[PDB]
């Protein structure tokens, strides 16, 4: 239901997926890829879901800007329909 | 401090600026343009500011996708430094 990401520790784009896997309790085989996140967003994850991304800045820069694609996947699920709330603190 | 935009009514990109003007209590001469928003974000508006954008979907589509540039201005102010919180509900 509630997920929390602190760009403080996401030193890498793999850090990002390792965190989402636990936070969103994705499946054990989570392939750590936008494709696997989408599918997970479209079938495994249980909504409502409110995601708080603390300090999106760091997590953005310390990842070659690879955090913005992940966020867009979330922003896309919401679009298609998923009940997601995203707090960019 | 707290601003609320409901893409439910932002039928146009001018609706967007008419709303920001009131919600953020921008100046009477607010020119309704990204340039005037930026400046307003960089001197007039008082922080902390928590901006809630309900149903960003509609407000995105029913505006030729012109809502994304506005949001990026806010995402930029935050970047440069502004104390802004963005809830995309």
């Amino acid at each position: 239901k509630k997920a929390v990401i602190n760009g403080e520790q996401i030193r890498s784009i793999s850090d990002l997926h390792q965190t989402l896997k636990k936070e969103l309790a994705l499946p054990e085989y989570y392939g750590e890829n936008l494709d696997a996140l989408w599918d997970c967003l479209t079938g495994w994850v249980e909504y409502p879901l409110v995601l708080e991304w603390r300090q999106f800045e760091q997590s953005k820069q310390l990842t070659e800007n690879g955090a913005e694609s992940v966020l867009q996947v979330f922003r896309e699920a919401k679009a298609e329909g998923a009940d997601i709330t995203i707090i960019l603190s």
